[PDB]
């Protein structure tokens, strides 16, 4: 709070580095140096992380307002010149001037924060649009020129551009050459200002000619009527110069400005240059890491010789080994002759994972891949191959455009040379080595920001060679310190660009470089004596950095060994560094194997440790139990998984007998478990041999029989009923796991698993002691009938008692006891060992949570009497954390035919109570409004009160007060339902109970209308009712007053509904005025004022019931807790947002309004506006209208009529007349306002694939769950992030099929919502997304399958306003996979695409409802 403002743990230190990022672009100096120094200490794997920054989110919702604001249009024709001269010539001519003129442009009689007034950030962008707006609004007459002026002048600095770009022996004037290091980086920075400005001039002039939808006003009539017949200039120069837009975009390492450029030439060609762009867009794809829209574009040209896209998808992944030899392959393939190179085994390789340019292309990307891992000898190698080829072929353009020299330096730098490094740098351009420091940076250096890194690597290097020189202090010291300190200064450039910009993240490779930079200073001046002088690259990046590549790992440890190797030329001590590069190539090791790297993995074990498989089998078989679980790792993932495993099982038996063994026990076993689980046919054997010799080999069975009989509850008897022999195996591991590491969740969570699925097949299937127990007990057909009967199917000792008298004609009780506690065995381990992971989490996922606290509580409600020892005592002590998921399962479950049981729930709820009382309040209070479901609540009720009786005592008022504001319209619906029936002794029953219970706006309305009793009372012995059922509705024909319809304040009630909130808000005050919507039934819109000074709205709906939604946005909720692990790697969360609802009552309710969602309903009422007014020139029909405009003369074209019925109307009618519809509305609705809405190309790249993955998950949400009547109006869309939401769930459940116009199609997926993700369209990011989230939702069906069970065996919940099993069957049948057809079961694959086929073809879309608007 301190920071930031006018006057000059995880949680904390996230703040602190957005801070940190926002102040990096400051006015002052100072300030920026201070904050430079802060970032510095933060360690890479919070800096690296993947966290939201609600800093920059603040400048872009001010950049947004700003925007979205009308034009001022105070920007004077010499503020434009300046800018416009800074940004083409770097002369800016004014000498804090950005603020200055900031100022000057305001106006005190006509927003952006005043803090944010010191970000250069801010003004840059804010000065950009102006200039913008300012040009478009002038009619392209700036003092540029003419019209054509200005475009030939962008147009020629865009063309040299490019023009450079292609050969970077050019040199461009003005943009290449530097008076210093200054110099350089404003290059850089000039060159993004002038891409926004061309992209913020585009879509000014689009809303000029088109027009948006309440995201920008619309300019002046002589602006819009200009550019209207303008606008094929405009269109027909943006397409010319797109393909030079791209280069430019290219150079300046904006991936998101080609890429939009990209997609817009690719959709305008509706009609040479195809091959160039595909390839230009894929490798901007391909630096902005995104391998689905990759994998999108090749099936989407597949259709239009371009099968090496996909390969190029492989890179973008983070697979270097698979991504050069395909490259290879697609080489020999199209040149005809060898190339291919000496590699790893193609055969392990891909089990672990023609024109000119082409070609170029290729061997550019594999040499390139080749230096990303840092194969020297490789490289080498690839450089003969490839001048052999263009030797052979003649190519005469196949050429590598990469600096050789710089390869040897690195080279001979990382082999331990250093003579042969000084005498390769000595040719490298720049500053010469060190024996001024203010221009280090070279001339005709390009402002791409590879050559400002490959700089600072030469700088790094050099500093390196000379302070290993010099070593063998104030002699070669201060020189060293000041070049370094210099080498900092100019790598922070690249942090500062990428906050210019909403990036919401840091380059990787810059940040490694400024690390390193950091820390060779620190070592020179102390010559590593303290902490600061190693990299913060630590381990704790495994389980928040899987995004990155392995690339950033190598910088550190390039740098790292050298700081190792120069440690033995110091005498004085020093820090110790083996821990560090033991831990660096440990992690660095593991993450290349984990993307197919098993040339590099094998390089770096061998390393830590100091092209065949039969190689690493004879080169393999605090650090060291990690070492060799990564050894066995990368065994295994070169396809010998018998070694592998036999290796884990040698590894785990000396681990048993470790002093600590606590993680690395758990981790040798469960891994092991699941390799064995995935090989179970070729495993079956071997543990089928191990149970064998139990009771009485190959290597690894003979290993596993010594592991499992390791010396200190599963017996062979509890098992022998329907267990398998290797089964059991695994159930001994797990339960070793669990008692070689109480300490470890997951040891628990195994074994409570596999008890409870075993558990629950023997109990279904069971519905020598004993023998002579029996025989003892009642001293040959009759022993054998009395066995039978004592377990034949184990009110049931009565059926039992009655069964054995009826057989033989008491010991039979210890026999039954004894086998009923034997066959519940595995539930009571199951229950133990759930207790203990529940207890262990007061570390876990949520949802690994939530599944076990939905078996307990399925067990105790099943099954009571049989284990009540175990869920009795258990229940007494377990936390009530764990057991905030499951409450409405709990209160609907307090009508159980048991006391007991009964007992332990209400003394949960009221465990629960305390220390959270704000989540049982309302349901509590709204059931105390027979005898079994009335104490329950009472006394929980009771007991919430005995701490805070005000608070319920005031809750309890409220709750009454609102349902007495749910008279009138009583009145009004009681009088239209009797004149419909009209046509008694009911009819006056009805009046009389009506008048009995209407006995401020009461005192009001009784004055107004007193009448009524009167006239009722003569009519008795009709007019009367008509009259006043005339006069209410004629008064009927919204705003109320919370005064007038008492008013609390200064409350300490929960607002309604926290389930996600740490910290309550209590309710503050209440809203004075309340307005009733038009949405059929008359809701009121109210507000509460919490505590927090916030606002929160809410909907209050009556007279109908609400309980299916509250179970409905549970049922949410639980599946996007299971999205909790995948979204820890991926930049795009995969959410489902959901509002809260809490019922009132069985008719009442409360529904949480959520805000800065538009329905998409608008775009086309608002396009449907511009037409008309467009026409009109030179109100709008509604959904149904207009579309019997054009059914009515197509249907009597045929001869029909429109008297006749729907269902007999022709196929080919409609689909004719939805085809016209279609041709009318346009698809670029969502897809521009979207465009329009964001501020930069990045954020557009942002909320775009945020937008993608969001419709993808809502739509597979949607089809499992069966939503309907998804019309315009029931969508609404975020454009702040990008997001889909949905309101109403009133048709669910495969309720829309039996509606009066059924709907065929699964979700929807119209023209615009398809525009609106992409060229590509259903084939990129959306069915990946889809196959994902089906993939997940498969995994884990047991525990939605649980649920819905619940939801369907609930009191409270009213299905019918055998239904909940068939909607269960069918909730089921689509999980499984067996929709379609039952007999075979679909893939993820081919269910997406059918449901996708589907719901796009044009015959579904024909037979639908008017309403639903299929044309848009
Ligand atoms: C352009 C006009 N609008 C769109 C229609 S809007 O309403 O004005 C509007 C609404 C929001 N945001 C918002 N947030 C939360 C909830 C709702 C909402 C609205 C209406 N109905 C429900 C509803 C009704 C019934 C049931 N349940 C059953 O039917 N049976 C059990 C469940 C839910 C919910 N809306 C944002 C902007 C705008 Cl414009
Ligand atoms: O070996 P680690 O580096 O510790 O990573 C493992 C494992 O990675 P591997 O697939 O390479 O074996 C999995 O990580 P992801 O695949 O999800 O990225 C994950 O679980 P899955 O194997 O099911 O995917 C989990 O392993 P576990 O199943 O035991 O939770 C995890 O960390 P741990 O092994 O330490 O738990």
């Amino acid at each position: 709070a301190n920071t930031l403002v006018e006057d000059v743990p995880d949680d904390l230190l996230q703040r602190c580095v957005d801070v940190c990022r926002v102040q990096l672009v400051h006015s002052g100096t100072r300030i920026r140096q201070a904050f430079g120094k802060l970032l510095k200490s933060i360690p890479l794997d919070v800096v690296l992380s993947n966290n939201n920054h609600t800093e920059i989110q603040e400048i872009s919702l001010a950049l947004r307002s700003h925007m979205s604001k009308a034009p001022s249009n105070t920007f004077h024709p010499q503020d434009f010149s300046d800018v416009i001269s800074f940004i083409l010539y770097g002369n800016s001519h004014r000498t804090n001037w950005l603020e200055r003129l900031f100022y000057s442009c305001q106006r005190l009689d006509k927003t952006i924060p005043r803090n944010l007034l010191k970000t250069d950030a801010v003004l840059w962008q804010w000065a950009i649009w102006e200039a913008a707006q300012f040009t478009v609004l002038s009619k392209l007459r700036t003092p540029l020129g003419r019209a054509q002026d200005t475009f030939q002048t962008i147009e020629g600095i865009i063309r040299s551009l490019a023009a450079h770009t292609l050969n970077p022996d050019q040199d461009v004037s003005q943009w290449t050459t530097a008076d210093n290091d200054e110099g350089h980086g404003n290059n850089q920075l000039r060159l993004v200002l002038l891409l926004q400005y061309l992209e913020n001039l585009e879509k000014l002039m689009y809303n000029a000619y088109e027009g948006c939808a309440n995201a920008l006003t619309s300019p002046p009539k002589v602006i819009r009527t200009f550019f209207y017949t303008n606008r094929q200039t405009c269109q027909d120069w943006l397409t010319r110069i797109r393909l030079s837009i791209m280069r430019v975009g290219l150079l300046a390492g904006q991936p998101a400005v080609t890429v939009r450029h990209g997609f817009d030439l690719l959709t305008e060609m509706k009609t040479n240059e195809l091959e160039v762009t595909i390839m230009m867009v894929v490798e901007a794809l391909c630096e902005l890491h995104c391998p689905e829209a990759i994998q999108g574009i090749a099936v989407w040209s597949s259709s239009i010789n371009l099968l090496w896209i996909n390969s190029v998808a492989q890179q973008a992944e983070g697979r270097f080994e698979k991504a050069s030899v395909e490259y290879q392959e697609h080489l020999c393939a199209m040149t005809g002759v060898d190339c291919c190179i000496s590699s790893f085994d193609k055969s392990v390789l891909t089990l672990a994972n023609s024109s000119p340019e082409v070609i170029n292309y290729l061997g550019n990307k594999a040499c390139e891949c080749y230096i990303s891992i840092a194969d020297w000898a490789a490289v080498q190698e690839w450089q003969n191959s490839i001048h052999d080829l263009k030797k052979s072929t003649s190519s005469t353009s196949l050429n590598l455009k990469a600096d050789f020299n710089y390869i040897k330096s690195l080279s001979s730098f990382e082999s331990g040379k250093f003579v042969e490094c000084t005498e390769q740098l000595e040719l490298l351009p720049g500053e010469n080595i060190n024996l001024n420091m203010k221009k280090l940076l070279p001339n005709m250096l390009s402002p791409d920001p590879r050559e400002l890194q490959k700089s600072i690597e030469v700088q790094l290097l050099r500093s390196s060679v000379c302070l290993a020189t010099a070593l063998n202090w104030q002699s070669i010291t201060e020189n060293v310190v000041k070049y370094l300190k210099q080498t900092s200064r100019i790598a922070i450039g690249p942090l500062r660009l990428s906050t210019l910009t909403v990036s919401q993240s840091l380059p990787v490779l810059s940040t490694l470089q400024l690390y390193c930079s950091s820390a060779l200073e620190n070592t020179v001046s102390n010559r590593l004596s303290t902490e600061d002088c190693l990299i913060p690259l630590f381990s704790e990046a495994l389980r928040s950095c899987k995004q990155h590549d392995v690339r950033p790992w190598m910088q550190a440890l390039r740098y790292t060994m050298y700081q190792n190797q120069l440690l033995e030329k110091i005498k004085e001590q020093t820090v110790p560094i083996r821990s560090h590069l033991m831990e660096l190539g440990l992690t660095a090791a593991k993450f290349a194997r984990k993307r197919g790297n098993v040339s590099l993995a094998t390089r770096l074990l061998a390393q830590c440790s100091e092209t065949t498989a039969q190689d690493l089998v004879q080169h393999f078989k605090k650090w060291g139990p990690e070492l060799d679980i990564e050894k066995t790792k990368l065994l295994y993932t070169a396809g010998q998984s018998t070694h592998a495993m036999e290796m884990l099982s040698s590894c785990a038996i000396s681990f048993c007998k470790s002093v600590k063994a606590e993680y690395a026990v758990a981790k040798s076993i469960l891994t092991l478990a699941k390799w064995i689980q995935a090989e179970w046919k070729e495993i079956s054997g071997q543990l089928k041999q191990v149970y064998r010799a139990q009771h009485q080999l190959s290597t690894l069975s003979k290993n596993i029989l010594t592991l499992i009989e390791l010396p200190s509850i599963e017996s062979e008897s509890t098992v022998h009923i329907g267990v398998g022999e290797p089964d059991f195996i695994l159930g001994q591991l797990y339960h070793l796991s669990s008692v070689q590491a109480p300490e470890v969740a997951k040891s628990w969570a195994a074994l409570a698993s596999w008890a409870y699925r075993w558990g629950r097949k023997v109990v279904d299937n069971a519905s020598x002691x004993x023998x002579x127990x029996x025989x003892x007990x009642x001293x040959x057909x009759x022993x054998x009938x009395x066995x039978x009967x004592x377990x034949x199917x184990x009110x049931x000792x009565x059926x039992x008692x009655x069964x054995x008298x009826x057989x033989x004609x008491e010991g039979v009780i210890k026999v039954w006891r004894k086998v009923v506690d034997r066959i519940f065995s595995l539930y009571k381990l199951s229950c133990s060992a759930y207790f203990t992971f529940l207890k262990l989490n007061a570390q876990s996922t949520d949802d690994m949570i939530v599944m076990a606290t939905l078996r307990l509580l399925r067990l105790l409600v099943k099954h009571a009497g049989e284990l009540r020892q175990y869920l009795e005592h258990g229940l007494e002590t377990t936390p009530t954390a764990p057991w905030r998921g499951i409450i409405p399962q709990l209160f609907s479950r307090l009508n159980h035919p048991e006391v007991y049981v009964r007992q332990s729930i209400c003394n949960l709820l009221c465990r629960v109570a305390q220390d959270s009382p704000h989540l049982i309040l309302y349901p509590a209070i709204v059931g105390t409004i027979q005898a079994m479901m009335q104490d329950c609540y009472s006394k929980i009720v009771d007991k919430l009160s005995s701490a805070n009786p005000t608070m319920v005592l005031q809750v309890q008022m409220l709750v009454a007060e609102l349902r007495r504001v749910t008279w009138d319209e009583l009145w009004l619906g009681v009088l239209l339902q009797q004149h419909m029936y009209v046509l008694x002794x009911x009819x006056x029953x009805x009046x009389x109970x009506x008048x009995x219970x209407x006995x401020p706006h009461e005192k009001w309305f009784q004055d107004n209308y007193g009448d009524a009793i009167e006239n009722a009372l003569e009519k008795l012995k009709x007019x009367x009712x008509x009259x006043x059922x005339x006069x209410x509705x004629x008064x009927x024909x919204y705003i109320l007053r919370l005064e007038e319809i008492a008013a609390m304040t200064n409350t300490e009630i929960a607002l309604p509904g926290e389930v996600s909130a740490r910290d309550t808000v209590t309710i503050h005050s209440v809203g004075g005025t309340i307005t009733i919507l038009p949405t059929k039934t008359k809701p009121k819109k109210l507000l509460f004022l919490g505590s927090d000074g916030k606002s929160y709205p809410y909907l209050f709906k009556g007279l109908e019931d609400l309980h299916l939604d509250e179970r409905i946005m549970q049922f949410l909720s639980i599946v996007n807790t299971m999205f909790a692990t995948i979204n820890r790697q991926e930049t795009p969360r995969f959410h489902a947002r959901h509002y809260s609802v809490t019922p009132l009552g069985t008719r009442s309710g409360l529904i949480q309004w959520v805000d800065g969602a538009t329905p998409l309903f608008g775009l086309y009422k608002r396009w449907q506006q511009r037409e008309a007014a467009l026409q009109a020139q030179k109100i709008v029909p509604r959904p149904s209208e207009l579309y019997y405009s054009k059914i009515g003369p197509a249907l009597k074209t045929v001869g029909l009529s429109l008297d006749v019925s729907r269902r007999d109307w022709p196929l080919h009618v409609m689909k004719a007349v939805l085809e016209e519809l279609m041709e009318a509305t346009p698809p670029n609705l969502l897809a521009k306002e979207l465009w329009s809405s964001c501020t930069t190309p990045d954020e557009w790249w942002r909320v775009t694939q945020s937008y993608a993955r969001s419709t993808a998950v809502m739509s597979m949400v949607g089809y499992i769950i069966g939503l309907g009547d998804r019309h315009l109006d029931n969508v609404l869309i975020d454009m702040t992030t990008g997001e889909v939401v949905h309101i109403d769930y009133n048709v669910c459940f495969e309720k829309g099929k039996s509606l009066r116009v059924p709907e065929k199609v699964p979700f929807r997926m119209t023209q615009n919502i398809e525009t609106a993700l992409g060229v590509t369209g259903v084939e990129g990011v959306f069915r990946l997304s889809c196959e994902q989230v089906l993939h997940i939702m498969r995994r884990g069906r047991e525990t939605l399958l649980t649920l819905l069970e619940a939801f369907v065996y609930d009191p409270l919940v009213d299905w019918t306003a055998s239904y909940a099993v068939s909607v269960w069957k069918r909730v089921k049948a689509k999980l499984e996979g067996r929709d379609v057809d039952p007999n075979r079961r679909m893939s993820v694959a081919e269910q997406v695409d059918y449901v996708i086929k589907e719901a796009t073809n044009l015959d579904n879309l024909a037979q639908l409802y008017e309403g639903w608007t299929a044309w848009v």
